[PDB]
């Protein structure tokens, strides 16, 4: 029942007992917080009630102290002084930013914009209190049951009425009853069991919510910059190969933290695996928030690192199959490959954080706590897709606000920043350098005469709110037979309905814009499928055509990003 505030970290023996998080708040910040909002219950060793039988007097603005104990106007004796005075809270041991966060849903950009330019402290506030909004609103989705087993990939549900039904896609992910881990995609539905398991007749699915823990590390330790590489021993026999990164594995020995912003195929594993051959001794823990991200650095560390020194940490409750090549478990090892949330509390010399658009505060502050390391680095690009915000439905969250190093790379700019995409085609480096670079980025490759576009509306139907565009897939399937080339394919589109429709007909892998990051393909095709923010955000916008390594197709909904791509415009 003590603790240090919130706000100013001065002791008090005062909680906010409407705070969904009920943190500690001083007696002049209790009182700046009760006096301007709805919340008026004050907890100490006691809650501040009114003591009297019977009595329902809990708000602490109407309490007075009558002796060592709490009355109301009502109850009170005549030596009372009251609870609130003084622009204080009466306690032991004697802000609008703070009860904004307090008090919002979660559901506008401008809560999480608050949440990002606020102090650090309160950066914990609103990720803890976001993080517990996100879990409680998992609460509200109804049950889905089992009518009928179709088959081993599909069957049929009956849902809770009264309650809304999650969207089905692989972003919501389900518990059976625990019977395994499931996910389900479109009266016919297809499941996917992380346990082979025989589906039987009125088992259950739930989304499991996860108890949010509080956060004690801050997003970002405090900078500190050096006058030598500390605690890092650099190789004088660097390779070749990551010879271009030798000033920035410098800088990297410099300072306590330092940003890579890394645009699509400009070298960041490459990078992150580079910074351990040129610090050979140094021990690195490498994460990321997905098994993907941290799989994507185990390949390039499989092979550039000694394979022995190396371990994928995997947690017990096995969510999706990962990495192989290395001994699993084995957090000693000098190379440590881990998600955020399966992170043991151990120490580094190095902590590299991969994929850092994708992070929350929430995952940057968890990382502060687990791992004690000489360096942190984190890689990513503010350009590329944050983590989805399931409860933002009102405005559209900038970079800036994507995280603390997002808000950084975006404001003061990168420590480092990898200039040159070795990927795509020059027609897809010129077009994203333009629209999310300010035209820093450079086409190592020459044009590859094989990106083209297509402006074509067609005709939008939806799976509830996933939208269809069957128009733009017979587009492509028309296309495809005068392309044959083509036949080699990912099919990727901001919607999984529209994915759906495009893998029955087209017969193509699919691949959802968000789901495509981090990956790379000889051939793209894109159906921006509708004109909504979802499908004209520049960030989605940049991460879809940046798969491509040899030829990208787009049939373009917005005039405005059609107009952008610098491709060879087809017609029909
Ligand atoms: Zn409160
Ligand atoms: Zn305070
Ligand atoms: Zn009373």
């Amino acid at each position: 029942a003590v603790g240090a505030c919130v706000l100013c970290n001065s002791q008090t023996s005062l909680r906010c007992g409407a705070c969904i998080r009920r943190p500690f708040l001083c007696c002049k910040c209790c009182y700046d917080h009760v006096i301007s909002t709805s919340h008026k219950l004050v907890l100490s060793v006691n809650p501040y009630v009114c003591n009297a039988p019977g009595c329902d007097v809990t708000d602490v603005t109407q309490l007075y102290l009558g002796g060592m104990s709490y009355y109301c106007k009502s109850h009170k004796p005549p030596i009372s002084f009251p609870l609130c005075a003084n622009g204080q809270v009466f306690g032991l041991y004697k802000v609008t930013d703070f009860n904004a966060i307090a008090t919002c849903d979660w559901t506008n950009a401008g809560d999480y914009i608050l949440a990002n330019t606020c102090t650090e402290r309160l950066k914990l506030f609103a990720a803890e209190t976001l993080k517990a909004t996100e879990e409680t609103f998992k609460l509200s989705y109804g049950i889905a049951t089992v009518r009928e087993v179709l088959s081993d990939r599909e069957l049929h549900l009956s849902w809770e009425v009264g309650k809304p039904r999650p969207p089905l896609n692989r972003n919501y992910v389900f518990t059976g009853y625990q019977i395994g881990e499931y996910t389900f995609e479109k009266d016919a539905v297809v499941y996917r069991g992380t346990t082979t398991y025989k589906l039987n007749v009125g088992d259950y699915f739930v989304l499991t919510s996860h108890t949010v823990m509080p956060l004690s590390a801050p997003t970002l330790v405090p900078q500190e910059h050096y006058v030598r590489i500390t605690g890092l021993y650099p190789t004088l026999n660097i390779s070749d190969e990551f010879s271009s990164n030798v000033a920035n594995y410098q800088k990297v020995g410099m300072q306590k933290y330092s940003t890579l912003q890394g645009p699509p195929g400009t070298g960041k594993s490459h990078f992150a695996i580079g910074l351990a051959l040129y610090y050979p001794s140094a021990r690195i823990v490498y994460t990321a928030c997905s098994h993907a991200a941290v799989d994507a650095l185990c390949e390039k560390a499989l092979k550039y690192l000694p394979i022995d020194k190396c371990s994928r940490i995997i947690p017990a409750r096995a969510r999706v199959e990962c990495f192989d090549k290395f001994k699993v478990n084995s957090t000693l090892e000098q190379y440590v490959f881990c998600t955020v949330n399966a992170l043991p509390e151990t120490t580094a010399d190095i902590v590299v954080f991969d994929e850092i658009s994708m992070a929350t505060n929430y995952d940057l502050s968890v990382v502060n706590a687990r791992l004690r390391a000489k360096h942190y680095v984190y890689i990513g690009d503010p350009a590329q897709l944050p983590a989805p915000r399931t409860l933002l439905t009102k405005g559209t969250l900038e970079p800036e606000y994507f995280n603390s190093v997002c808000r950084l790379m975006k404001t003061i700019g990168p420590d480092m920043f990898l200039g040159t995409c070795r990927r795509c085609p020059a027609e897809i480096v010129d077009t994203v350098s333009a629209l999310v670079y300010d035209n820093k980025l450079k086409a190592h490759k020459d044009k590859s005469a094989q990106c083209f576009k297509m402006f074509y509306k067609g005709v939008i139907t939806h799976d509830v709110s996933s939208a269809i565009n069957r128009p733009q897939i017979g587009v492509v399937r028309e296309f495809l037979t005068r392309n044959p080339a083509w036949r080699k394919a990912v099919f990727i589109s901001p919607y999984n309905s529209q994915n759906a429709v495009a893998s029955k007909i087209l017969g193509l892998p699919t691949q959802t814009v968000d789901s495509s990051q981090g990956s790379e393909y000889d051939y793209v095709i894109f159906t921006q499928t509708t004109e909504t923010a979802h499908s004209c955000n520049v960030n989605r916008f940049n991460v879809a055509i940046t798969r491509a390594k040899v030829g990208i197709l787009c049939i373009m909904s917005d005039r405005d990003l059609y107009d952008k791509l610098q491709f060879t415009s087809l017609e029909i």
